[PDB]
């Protein structure tokens, strides 16, 4: 293991949370959208979900984790607008 | 279709953005950035990054094909894609020299 997942919600307001290890990509995505629904009503295009997989190695394992998170968030309406694999981590950006 | 290519070198941090004329192949674009990066490699510059930007992203069929053409042109010359971003009606690609 030794691979952390970090999610930051931006809507100017920014909320970053370290994901506890053990959950699945669907459980992580469901928990994040529930936190975003705490600031409900107004908040869709302005909402930016950024996920970070630390560290970025092994690249094959970290890319699979990023792909699974991409599957969960895009099945929930969000769209992957950015992906960067530099800086000892993989950084994803989702928007509604 | 507007294309911008940026070249960034670090030691502290420098960058230079140029605009590509409409009548240019993806080969001449990549060969031109290689020549600008080879001179910086001869000098004392470490991390070399290349960013490509396709400003009109209205037709994703030709915007991605322009991006996919430039991607293969830089990868066939030793550059590694490290970032893809589609925001602000533009498509940004960042490479590592």
């Amino acid at each position: 293991s030794h691979m952390n997942i970090q999610v930051s919600l931006q809507w100017v307001f920014s909320h970053t949370v370290n994901i506890p290890p053990g959950g699945t990509a669907e459980q992580i995505a469901d928990n994040i959208l529930d936190m975003a629904r705490s600031l409900q009503d107004e908040g869709w295009d302005k909402l930016t979900v950024q996920v970070t997989v630390n560290p970025g190695f092994p690249k094959e394992t970290a890319m699979r984790v990023a792909a699974a998170l991409k599957e969960a968030f895009e099945d929930r309406g969000l769209r992957l607008t950015s992906i960067e694999t530099s800086g000892n981590s993989i950084h994803l950006k989702f928007r509604y």
